[PDB]
């Protein structure tokens, strides 16, 4: 089998992506936003604490035929921004892009932080790294492509985000016309539960490459560029005017400046970030200071090649018995 659907910018900064699921039956759409650096399928639902609802599709399942509650299991998930949720857990067929799953565990919220609850558009998360980081219990369950994998014509699923525009997640094969040149292919490490892997380096603009190793995970589910200070000094020294800011948070730059692209190495392969890509627009409404997209990693204890890097790519997550990750133009 395969699936294949649309995920949609959130907003006109790709803050996140959105891609359409089906829960239940009858089948009841909610726009999750897939993650493969985390690996609970939750969503809003008729469970969710009222006052933490604004706008959001819930999923109810007591109007599903297919719903079972999976009993005594409970979830609760802190993520590394300090967003977090919880609740109890349902399994049910889901759905996406035409490839179907029976009995996946659908994590419904009893409660969700405020960010989530600010964001109208999400209505819940279906994470994509490994089974092992995922927070049910007593009984740990698997993912949706974890579940889907032995069905799959191949045990693959890609991403390709679309900048400023959608874009597709494929389940179960590679669209050869989706991307330019070559697939190059990178060893993983599932050590800690997420696609992890070694860039081999990067280049400031039209600058020479500086091959050295950076460890980090491809994240969907990040909107930006987490790596190393060394590296984001080199790039934001580039731009005039560009400094790191406590206040707010990170680098930001004179919204009038123009962005050098970023290139990251995988393997002898290389991918640019178009300077445009790397632009998040200003801090508050109406401000001439911009927000970076490439920011440090430091006190975060990890890098992270989130949207930003990642729909520069036509990505490959090969869950094959040996996991790797593949990078191609596009």
């Amino acid at each position: 089998s395969t699936g294949s659907a649309t995920t949609t910018p959130i907003d006109s900064l790709d803050d996140a992506y959105i891609t359409p699921v089906q829960i239940g039956t009858p089948a009841q759409t909610l726009n999750l936003d897939f993650d493969t650096g985390s690996s609970d399928l939750w969503v809003f639902s008729s469970e969710t604490t009222a006052s933490e609802v604004d706008g959001q599709t819930i999923y109810t399942p007591s109007k599903s035929t297919t719903a079972k509650l999976l009993s005594g299991a409970t979830w609760s998930i802190s993520y590394g921004d300090g967003s977090s949720s919880s609740g109890d857990v349902y399994t049910d067929t889901v759905s996406v892009g035409g490839l179907t799953v029976t009995g996946q565990a659908v994590e419904s919220a009893k409660k969700v932080s405020s960010s989530f609850t600010e964001d109208s558009t999400i209505d819940g998360l279906l994470g994509l790294a490994f089974s092992t980081l995922n927070t049910v219990s007593p009984t740990q369950q698997k993912t949706f492509f974890d579940n889907a994998k032995a069905s799959l014509d191949s045990p693959v699923f890609t991403a390709d985000l679309g900048y400023h525009a959608p874009g597709t997640y494929n389940f179960g094969f590679i669209d050869t016309t989706a991307y330019t040149g070559s697939i190059t292919y990178t060893a993983v490490s599932t050590k800690q539960g997420f696609w992890e892997w070694t860039s081999t380096g990067y280049a400031v603009g039209s600058g020479t490459f500086k091959s050295t190793s950076i460890d980090g995970i491809a994240d969907t589910g990040t909107t930006l560029l987490y790596l190393p200070a060394t590296v984001v000094s080199a790039y934001w020294a580039q731009v005039s005017g560009a400094k790191s800011s406590s206040s707010v948070g990170g680098y930001v730059f004179p919204c009038s400046a123009t962005l050098p692209s970023f290139t990251f190495g995988v393997g002898s392969a290389r991918i640019v970030i178009p300077g445009d890509y790397i632009d998040f627009g200003p801090i508050s409404t109406g401000s001439s200071s911009c927000f970076g997209g490439i920011q440090s990693s430091a006190g975060i204890g990890i890098n992270i090649f989130g949207d930003v890097a990642l729909k520069a790519a036509f990505v490959v997550f090969n869950g094959a018995t040996t996991p790797t990750l593949g990078f191609a133009s596009k």
